[PDB]
DNA sequence: AAACATTCGTTCACGTGAGTTCCAGTACAAGTCTGGTC
């Protein structure tokens, strides 16, 4: 972003859905339950910026969670 | 001759080692879900 803001718009690097346990899985849902959209290809978002892969349910950033990727 | 102390074989309680059954931790293998491209 611009010097001293927050960041407004995103690139998709790549799904993961392998490494969490049925438990953590659950977790993360129920965190996450109220903030999914139902995605729509004739009006993408303006935060999320997407190429030929696109989600079912997308997320605000701000409502979101970091995860660690190997 | 009578009273008191000691000793002995017995008795009970409590502690420790070996055998047996049951369950938790560990290992490995297979199944299931996922990712990426061409």
């Amino acid at each position: 972003p611009p010097p001293g803001e927050k960041p407004s718009v995103f690139h998709t690097l790549s799904r993961v859905g392998s490494g969490c346990t049925m438990k953590e899985l659950y977790d993360l849902g129920l965190k996450l339950a109220k903030y999914w959209k139902p995605f729509h290809r004739k009006a993408p978002p303006s935060s999320i910026l997407c190429g030929t892969e696109k989600p079912e349910v997308y997320i605000e950033p701000c409502n979101s969670v970091i995860v660690q990727i190997k």
